[PDB]
């Protein structure tokens, strides 16, 4: 059972640099909705300054309100920054797991090519074809039809000619 | 192609099957051989010993 001490010491940091970016965004994530909050309550408040007849009071309350929304923009474009860089971190560490993956098994196949080498195969497929040879040059060399046939008609054929034409007669 | 293909691995069968039916064929050649050795000296002896007798 293998320790990997500087692994466990990197995921330490990782997991408390990424509790604290998830704080930050929680918190944004509160202020946000605060922001939310006061922007509703500051267009019921434009809402009662125009029933009641106060234009100046409406255009005073919807300009909070704009401030406020904006505000609102800034902290939700902020909080979406922070998930990306947590984003990016998960993406760093699985990077790194794959890269560890590819390069033990490139070690692996790499001492697999070092033993059976293309060269090493290129010579016994060339002695399996020379053995190929030899045994049918020796196979073929004991099976000459000269010996069975050994004397061979001096005629050329012509009696066994005439021996066959005859059968076929009969 | 697989029909092509069978009858390729069919061809060599058969060339196969003439090298052997030829190689019996020689063995049978060289078991006749020395039959025919061997009846041929029981021959030479027997017209020696008639040919010492007269």
């Amino acid at each position: 059972m293998v320790k990997n001490w500087l692994f466990g010491k990197k995921r330490k940091e990782d997991a408390d640099a990424l509790a604290t970016l998830k704080g930050q965004q929680n918190r944004l994530q509160a202020e946000a909705r605060n922001l939310e909050r006061q922007s509703d309550e500051q267009k019921i408040l434009a809402s009662k300054m125009l029933k009641a007849g106060n234009k100046a009071g409406a255009r005073q309350a919807l300009k909070r309100r704009a401030v406020f929304m904006k505000r609102l923009n800034t902290v939700h474009n902020t909080a979406m920054n922070l998930q990306a860089q947590i984003d990016s971190i998960q993406t760093a560490t699985s990077t790194a797991e794959t890269v560890k993956a590819m390069e033990l098994g490139t070690k692996v196949v790499g001492e697999k090519i070092k033993t059976v080498s293309p060269e090493r195969t290129e010579r016994v497929m060339d002695s399996v074809m020379e053995q190929r040879d030899q045994i049918e040059m020796m196979t073929e060399a004991l099976s000459d039809p000269s010996l069975s046939e050994g004397i061979l008609d001096f005629e050329d054929d012509a009696a066994i000619d005439e021996q066959l034409a005859q059968l076929e007669a009969e």
